[PDB]
């Protein structure tokens, strides 16, 4: 099986971060940081490979923090994809100039995110990082409309589960990000870069994601559905967001209007 690579955490994949080609990538990060988050990164003044390293840093406490292992976490981990995102106004932007505004705010000396006594206050600035994303419209949290099919009991517990993880449930179908379905091992390319390709798990977040060799995945990049409000799911994907304590990928739980499971790209098996 090609699972035996598969990642046992929702940590950093290191080697990307530190990579030369995303440390590049971070260069536009760094002067759209210059322009508008100038009185919180012009002491520090980090560069590109700074910035990297703080990605790794913030990526590492969230998932020792909140990962999969933590019973009861304090917070919700932030979407992997946010931290992808490398535009120029983009949700890693205002990642690391929440982190950095915050840091001022606090008057630190320094990011310390391996202190055991500033625990609290570090998850205080992921709960202000969570904040600005939100404002700046990067994120957007799971506002869930639950089919009127689904057993109270179950509806109430899905519920509760919404709740703990930073999401909402409305009334008004019209308004719902997500619509939950009643409910009755593969993976899939999602990124390509030198002999190495990104793949995700199905079944597992995008922290989870790994990198493996290009030789070991024939299968083909396909293009992500674009999404249009609502995604149709079913029950386990609010399910298994309790068990990682990080919202599931909606491609592995869509379903269409009759309950049946869809998969809008290819599922390889492992």
């Amino acid at each position: 099986s090609l699972a035996v690579y598969r990642r046992k955490d929702g940590g950093p994949a290191t080697k990307f971060w530190e990579s030369p080609e995303t440390v590049s990538q971070l260069d536009s990060v760094r002067v759209w940081l210059g322009k508008h988050y100038k009185k919180y990164v012009h002491a520090d003044a980090p560069t590109n490979k700074t910035l990297a390293g703080l990605v790794v840093q913030l990526l590492q406490f969230q998932e020792d923090a909140f990962g999969k292992h933590v019973t009861n976490p304090a917070f919700t981990k932030l979407p992997a994809k946010c931290f992808m995102d490398f535009k120029a106004g983009g949700a890693l932007c205002h990642i690391l100039g929440a982190a950095y505004k915050y840091k001022n705010e606090q008057g630190w000396r320094r990011f310390d995110l391996q202190n055991p006594s500033r625990m609290d206050r570090n998850v205080e600035m992921f709960m202000n990082i969570e904040k600005t994303l939100v404002q700046n419209n990067c994120l957007t949290r799971p506002n869930i409309y639950l089919i009127p099919d689904i057993d109270l009991k179950l509806a109430n517990k899905l519920k509760d589960i919404i709740k703990r993880h930073q999401g909402t449930f409305t009334d008004e179908k019209s308004k719902a990000s997500h619509h939950i379905y009643p409910y009755s091992e593969w993976l899939r390319p999602v990124m390509r870069k030198e002999k190495q390709v990104l793949v995700h798990w199905g079944f597992y977040p995008d922290s989870y994601d790994t990198w493996v060799h290009s030789n070991d995945v024939d299968a083909e990049i396909e293009d992500p559905p674009i999404p249009e409000k609502p995604w149709k799911v079913h029950v386990k994907w609010i399910l298994d967001t309790d068990i990682f304590n990080e919202w599931m990928n909606e491609e592995d739980y869509e379903v269409d209007e009759n309950r049946k499971p869809v998969s809008f790209r290819q599922r390889i098996s492992t």
